[PDB]
């Protein structure tokens, strides 16, 4: 990268796999709140000043995908609406690079207060399974300002994805069979604003499994039958 946010990047991106990365299933300072399938949902209970900030950690497995295409499904906007259920309106403020864009999106009314509005830099990354990772950002730009509608979020969020391989033997080349995609999701959210907590609490055990069973399984249908992309 040779863009003016690359250091941001590269540091968020480091923190991501040295501290996102750990396991949090015997982490007490982690409660497990969501179980289904090979699906987690852990959080940390965090309020400051009022406000709601409870880090969300979810590790889920899904079968005959690559880290690179879910990773490319998560941060491809041509795609986004094909998954993505809370989101109103959005667009690309600035593209950086080829893997690196700021976005200014709106979010339906998914608890009852004020629209959140959010503008973030989305970036995919290889990390030499080699690592896919996105990192979702708060970023300021000139050309989106704070507003009198809706009230701004701030989000550290991220998908992290590893590829394990277990190639057959005989003269049988590697098939989705033989793939498993090992996924951690991290989000950090501030929602900008009060809201009544066990609100906010249960709006995010319902939302987030919700994207991620139909996100991964989007992810499988749009993937299956066709070459591998590693
Ligand atoms: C109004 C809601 C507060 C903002 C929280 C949004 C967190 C996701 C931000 C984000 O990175 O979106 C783009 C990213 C694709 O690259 O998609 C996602 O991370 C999907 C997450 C959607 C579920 C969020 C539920 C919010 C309930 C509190």
């Amino acid at each position: 990268g040779t863009h003016r946010f690359v250091q941001k990047v590269e540091e968020m991106v480091q923190n991501h796999m040295t501290y996102s990365l750990q396991d949090v299933g015997g982490d007490a300072n982690w409660q497990l709140v969501v179980e289904e399938g090979e699906m987690k949902v852990y959080r940390r209970e965090v309020e400051e000043n009022g406000i709601v900030l409870d880090p969300l950690k979810a590790t889920h497995a899904v079968k005959g995908v690559t880290g690179h295409e879910v990773c490319n499904y998560f941060w491809n906007v041509d795609v986004r609406n094909d998954w993505e259920t809370t989101i109103e309106n959005f667009h690309v403020v600035e593209t950086l690079a080829d893997n690196a864009i700021i976005i200014y999106q709106t979010h339906k009314r998914v608890w009852p207060a004020s629209q959140r509005d959010v503008l973030y830099l989305s970036v995919i990354r290889k990390i030499p399974p080699e690592t896919w990772i996105v990192c979702n950002f708060s970023v300021d730009h000139d050309s989106a300002p704070l507003n009198n509608r809706c009230v701004r979020a701030k989000i550290n969020v991220a998908m992290i994805c590893q590829t394990l391989v277990s190639p057959p033997e005989g003269n049988q080349e590697i098939s989705r069979d033989n793939i498993l995609c090992k996924i951690t999701y991290v989000a950090n959210v501030n929602p900008g604003g009060w809201a009544p907590a066990s609100v906010l609490r249960a709006v995010a055990k319902r939302e987030y499994p919700k994207f991620l069973k139909r996100f991964t399984s989007y992810v499988q249908e749009k993937t299956a039958g066709k070459p591998i992309l590693f």
